[PDB]
Formats: structure tokens, C-alpha cells, sequence
């Protein structure tokens, strides 16, 4: 799928049996979701962005099915206004920027 | 160009005769730059992101030469960790996400 940028690049994803919409974000190193539970042992970390830094929980090898592809990787959970698919997962679907 | 996401998608830009590197951020609605001088008036505004909000200056009709393409539009100036090229200018260079 080719995606233009006239609107927010939101895709439907399935993570841990839950349906969500997440932002394909080339400016995010990492993937972060709002509150939810996930398998495995998590380490507490802190991520930073435009407005400051937030405390989040980091999970490794989480499965996300994004628009029909499958990816496994670190998924961080914490207070974000959007669900964001950082580059860690974008690489795994072979997502590129073109112009 | 085609840009993979294994590394941060930075490009060199020329804005107001200054050479800068900026992020091709599909998660950003607008464009924000570090502290600098610019032409025209500016209304003070506030942008929100991961971790809160910041006060910034908003300029209109600002020209940027991105990787040899020219675009004009609203550029925000304020305390960001990265210069960010948002959708408000990515659409003008015809930039798309592909996978
Ligand atoms: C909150 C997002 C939906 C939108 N953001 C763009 C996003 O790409 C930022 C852009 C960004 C890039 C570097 C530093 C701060 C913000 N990246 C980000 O927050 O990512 C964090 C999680 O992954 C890590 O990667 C780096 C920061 C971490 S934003 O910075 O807050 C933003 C929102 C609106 C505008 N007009 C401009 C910028």
C-alpha cells in the first residue's frame, strides 16, 4: 500500500487480540501504545519527546499484526496521545519514504 | 529518493540561508525547528507531544529547500530536540509511505 500524507497515517492493527489504530511514525525510534496488558516481563523505562519525558513499561517480542503483515518487537506502554509504530517495527514491514 | 528506516530519516535542508538537518516525520502534523530567526510576524502558540506541551513561535510562508526541493509553509520555532519536517510540508514534496 502507498500512503499519502494529507491526513494522519493511521492504520488498523491487532495486538494481543485487541484492535487498535496506530500512527505510522518515521520520527519515532520506538513503538509506544497507551495503557494495556502484554505478555512477558517488563522493565520500567523513560521516553522523551517534544514536550518532556514520560514513564513507561517496556515489553520485548510483542506480536503486532499491522494492516495484514506480522511483526514482533519491543512495544512500550505508557501515556501517549497516539499509538505509534516507531521505526523498529516499520523496518520489519519494509516501510520506506518516497519522494 | 527512496528512504529506508533502519536509521533516522534525516535530510539536509536550507532554510533562511541556514543549513540544517531535519527529520522526515510522518507522525508530525506540522514543522518545528530549533531556535532561529525568520521573516515575517509570528503568533505565539503551543504544541503538544509525548511528554507535554511547549510554547513556540509560529511563522507562515517560510521557504525550505529540502534535498533540492523547494516548499513554503508554516514553520514552528521552539525547544524541540530535533528539527522536524511534518506533514504540512511533506505533502508538498510528494512524500509517501510505502510497504
Ligand atoms: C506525539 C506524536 C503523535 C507526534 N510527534 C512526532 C513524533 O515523530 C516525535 C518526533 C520527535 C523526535 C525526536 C524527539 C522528540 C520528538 N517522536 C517521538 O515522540 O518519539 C519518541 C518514541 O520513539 C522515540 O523516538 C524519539 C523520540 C521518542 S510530536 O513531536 O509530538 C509533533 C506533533 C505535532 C507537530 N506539529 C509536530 C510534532
Amino acid at each position: 500500500p502507498q500512503i499519502t500524507l494529507w491526513k494522519r497515517p493511521l492504520v488498523t492493527v491487532k495486538i494481543e487480540g485487541q484492535l487498535k489504530e496506530a500512527l505510522l511514525d518515521t520520527g519515532a525510534d520506538d513503538t509506544i501504545f497507551e495503557e494495556m496488558n502484554l505478555p512477558g516481563r517488563w522493565k520500567p523505562i523513560i521516553i522523551g519527546g517534544i514536550g518532556g519525558f514520560i514513564k513507561v513499561r517496556q515489553y520485548d517480542q510483542i506480536l503486532i499484526e499491522i494492516c495484514g503483515h506480522k511483526v514482533i518487537g519491543t512495544v512500550v506502554v505508557g501515556p501517549t496521545p497516539f499509538n505509534v509504530i516507531g521505526r523498529n517495527l516499520l523496518t520489519q514491514i519494509g516501510c520506506t519514504l518516497n519522494f
